[PDB]
């Protein structure tokens, strides 16, 4: 484990936790010793930090808040961290699992942590394509933007290598705010003073954080990714609906099965084929022969048509021969983009999954009629007619279907009657959290059932049908 990053994670967690009124009694955490990873063993610290990355994931009312925490309790907490965390997009944990995160164990807890760290460093917001790119493809951009502003030779590609001399970032520092930060720095010989003078000017813009003059020298990718971020933040340095929640969860879906090129465009990232052959596989070894697939150009030009056309025709095939409806899509419509044909063909890949891991002939009306006899069980809410029932909207029946299958988890005290938007996001919330907390896999948000998408509504029964 690298010395660095441990103490330089503690000490953003420690900022972070300050006060908070649950995990407060524990806050200022040693940046020396085991300590941190056995704070971390009731999942309380965690749930917290995914918080703090993207607000509102985890609906705190469902972690138990105990400071001796009896196992038991500790693995539901570390189920909610877990599979939220696997919800949030660009994490990656499969290495980890709710036990790991109880025994303490430092690489897979120190993993995450970053991984956690790594996806809050920007916040929130073709530019929507942009703004979907993983953190480090959209700071590269930023920063070499700046140095070809101010007329630097350098360009940076990373963020080890290329600003571990301190160079780059003086330069960056001194085009962001030319008034109090120099570039004397680059007449200093020593790179090891170099890199401190580059922090101290650093503080100047209040953004001296996450690096140090021995981690910037090392090249630490982490620790300079972070510092990049949070300049970003504070100093941009510039001169002043149902379709694409399908997409978005989709992505989640498939980028979960670990296709190579993670997904950042669901509707361009699939024309050549080869994200949609590597789920196949993903989802049944040994469906695809690769010799008859077409690879992508290592010139990093486009497949040529044709080529993209027989990957994809061939990837409609293995749809049909698994018993996907695809009767009017084609191997070109996913290669030209289409929109609805690009997601019906998914969709089938993703409710064919949904059957046959259920069977390890389910129809949706089945479904349905699972979720209504489960709700039945002392629900507060209304039976439905089906996935597209508008009813489904307050967010009620989700809430009584969890509590058939676990009573204790649903307490209707906090369960509204999601008369209004906001209470029904609430109550969804607070559902997805509790799904999560029985180890349900859920890449959807409270507003997909607030707003009674059909399809996602149904990925989210399946995965209840599941635990």
């Amino acid at each position: 484990i690298n010395e660095e990053e441990r103490r330089e994670f503690i000490k953003h967690i420690n900022s972070v936790l300050a006060g908070d009124p649950d995990v407060g009694s524990r806050v200022p955490i040693n940046t020396e010793t085991f300590e941190f990873f056995d704070q971390c063993k009731d999942g309380l610290i965690l749930s917290k930090l995914i918080n703090d990355s993207v607000p509102d994931t985890i609906d705190e009312r469902v972690l138990n808040k105990q400071r001796p925490l009896d196992n038991f309790k500790c693995i539901e907490n570390n189920n909610v961290v877990i599979n939220s965390a696997k919800a949030m997009g660009g994490i990656s944990i499969t290495n980890i699992g709710a036990g790991d995160i109880l025994e303490g164990r430092e690489h897979l807890i120190l993993g995450l942590v970053w991984q956690i760290i790594r996806r809050g460093l920007l916040g929130k917001i073709t530019l929507d394509q942009f703004l979907r790119l993983p953190p480090e493809k959209i700071l590269l951009r930023w920063f070499n933007y700046h140095l070809k502003a101010a007329n630097w030779p350098r360009t940076v590609s990373n963020f080890s290598k290329d600003v571990s001399d301190g160079e780059n970032y003086t330069v960056l520092l001194n085009q962001l705010a030319p008034e109090l930060c120099s570039r004397a720095p680059l007449q200093t010989t020593d790179v090891l003073q170099r890199a401190e003078q580059v922090l101290q000017n650093a503080e100047k813009l209040d953004c001296r954080k996450y690096l140090t003059p021995t981690a910037m020298v090392a090249g630490n990718p982490k620790l300079n990714l972070a510092f990049v971020a949070h300049l970003f933040n504070t100093h941009p340095g510039l001169e002043p609906a149902e379709g694409e929640r399908e997409a978005r969860v989709f992505t989640l879906w498939l980028n979960s099965l670990d296709v190579t090129p993670s997904i950042h465009d669901f509707f361009n990232n699939l024309r050549d084929g080869l994200i949609l052959l590597q789920a196949y596989d993903k989802i049944t070894p040994n469906t695809v022969n690769w010799k008859k697939v077409n690879k992508a150009p290592a010139s990093g030009d486009e497949m040529m048509r044709f080529k993209a056309v027989e990957n994809c025709n061939y990837a409609v095939d293995l749809g049909k021969n698994q018993g996907f409806s695809l009767v009017g899509i084609q191997g070109a419509d996913i290669t030209d983009g289409s929109r609805t044909l690009t997601l019906a063909l998914v969709w089938q890949m993703m409710r064919m999954n949904i059957t046959k891991t259920l069977h390890s002939t389910l129809s949706d009306s089945d479904m349905v009629a699972w979720a209504n006899s489960m709700a039945a069980k002392g629900g507060k809410g209304s039976q439905i007619r089906s996935f597209r029932d508008p009813s489904i909207s307050t967010g009620v029946f989700v809430l009584d279907v969890l509590h058939g299958i676990k009573s204790e988890y649903v307490d209707y005290n906090l369960v509204t009657d999601g008369s209004t938007e906001e209470l029904a996001i609430q109550n969804a919330r607070l559902a997805i959290s509790i799904a999560r907390k029985l180890g349900a896999v859920i890449f959807i948000l409270p507003e997909d059932i607030v707003a009674v998408r059909p399809r996602l509504v149904l990925h989210f029964i399946g995965s209840l049908m599941a635990v």
